């Protein structure tokens, strides 16, 4: 009690947090701990299950229908006025069974991060990525484009762009049981990934600290990252320019739009003390502003705090693939859904399972 354990993933900006953390104690003179587990999207669910953990926690909204349904968070209640303040859009994201689980952040959605200094010019295909046609870049390729291949949310805009889809939404309800994992459109795009890799295009193992290091150094032209990535390219002096992700088969690659939500613990004390937290101070401009330095937010669901920055160029990109995803269902098996993703991904790219096979396993596992 009287001190707040607030966990953040890692390459979200848990420094800039701990800042408004201590932002609290210099008025309210009370502890808040930024932690930031492995994993954490695994262990809360099993941590609070036992009334135990953090008090306030953060994660893409995708999570929080499952916490919901166990019931690991409480349900929030911020008067109409706070609410008006943020987008209504990111709102509904934290809503499961007409009752608020969270409070909205900021938006985020992958891009096409690319080297100005090796592409002036980056592609607008995915197609051109592997066979350019362009006699001034095959000179050039360094590797030409480099990601995080053991997460499946960065080969989902592949896989989804030519009409792969999780669950059917079907106008306020998703049909939980027509699952688009395997089908020509999804087929179509993983196929296009494992060419990439079996025809030396890309490496199976790249995670995301490889991919980054690599960009970084100036070792690959381009690379799919979300807001939070700019960072660390700021302070590698590497000039990138941030754009809408490549076509496949001429339809727009679909990402699949997260809202960072911030909830609170059920089994916490503390909740008096998150909601003057997060509403009284993160929630603000200076606050927002405070954790966006450590490392970007993307667009803040803070409508006054979201327009100042409108005009930075990334996030206006950010906004234009938002723009031509899919926002993610918060509903409990979207769990199901990621697991038996990556699963499929791995094995088709590692080699050890068909396009189909691997695919078909997946969805299979979704609608069991
Ligand atoms: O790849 C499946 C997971 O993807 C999303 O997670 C993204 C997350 O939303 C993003 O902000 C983060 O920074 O990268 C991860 C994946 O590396 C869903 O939120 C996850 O819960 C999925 O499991």
């Amino acid at each position: 009690e009287g001190k707040l354990v607030i966990w953040i993933n890692g390459d979200k900006g848990y420094n800039g947090l701990a800042e408004v953390g201590k932002k609290f104690e210099k008025d309210t003179g009370i502890k808040v701990t930024v932690e930031h587990p492995d994993k954490l999207e695994e262990k809360f669910p099993q941590v609070a299950a036992t009334g135990d953990g953090p008090d306030i926690i953060f994660w893409a909204h995708d999570r929080f229908g499952g916490y919901a349904q166990s019931g690991l968070l409480a349900e929030i209640t911020p008067d109409k006025a706070f609410q008006d303040k943020l987008y209504p859009f990111t709102w509904d994201a934290v809503r499961y069974n007409g009752k608020l689980i969270a409070y909205p952040i900021a938006v985020e959605a992958l891009s096409l991060i690319y080297n100005k200094d090796l592409l002036p010019n980056p592609p607008k295909t995915w197609e051109e990525i592997p066979d350019p046609q362009d006699p001034r870049v095959r000179g050039l390729y360094k590797s030409a484009l480099m990601f995080n291949l053991q997460e499946p949310y960065f080969t989902w805009p592949l896989i989804a762009a030519d009409g792969g889809y999780a669950f059917k939404y079907e106008n306020g309800k998703y049909d939980i049981k027509d699952v688009g994992v395997d089908n020509a459109g999804a087929k179509a795009g993983l196929t296009f990934l494992v060419d990439l890799i079996k025809n030396k295009h890309m490496n199976a193992d790249t995670d995301y600290s490889i991919a980054e290091a690599a960009f970084n150094k100036g070792e690959t032209a381009m690379t799919i990252n979300g807001p939070w990535a700019w960072s660390n390219i700021d302070t590698s002096k590497v000039n990138y320019g941030v754009t809408v992700l490549p076509t496949f088969k001429g339809q727009p690659s679909k990402p699949f739009v997260g809202v960072l939500s911030a909830g609170i613990n059920a089994a916490s004390p503390n909740k008096e003390l998150a909601k003057e937290f997060l509403e009284n101070y993160l929630l603000t401009d200076e606050g927002l502003e405070a954790v966006n330095k450590d490392k970007p937010l993307g667009a803040v669901a803070l409508k006054s705090y979201e327009e100042e920055l409108a005009k930075d160029p990334r996030i206006a990109a950010t906004m234009e693939n938002a723009q031509k995803g899919e926002i993610m269902p918060n509903i409990p098996q979207m769990s199901a859904f990621w697991y038996a993703v990556r699963t499929a991904v791995i094995n088709a790219a590692s080699g050890r399972q068909t396009v189909d096979e691997a695919l078909k396993d997946a969805q299979t596992r979704i609608t069991k």
